[PDB]
């Protein structure tokens, strides 16, 4: 699971 | 801007 | 900015 | 587990 | 059960 | 955004 | 932002 | 049982 708000 | 992995 | 490896 | 908050 | 609230 | 594995 | 592993 | 929160 890797969530990535960039 | 934002990418998930579920 | 965010980055979670969950 | 990791949050990076960068 | 695995719930992600992302 | 919601992802769910019930 | 939340993960529940359950 | 695991509960992430971030």
């Amino acid at each position: 699971v890797e969530a990535l708000y960039l």
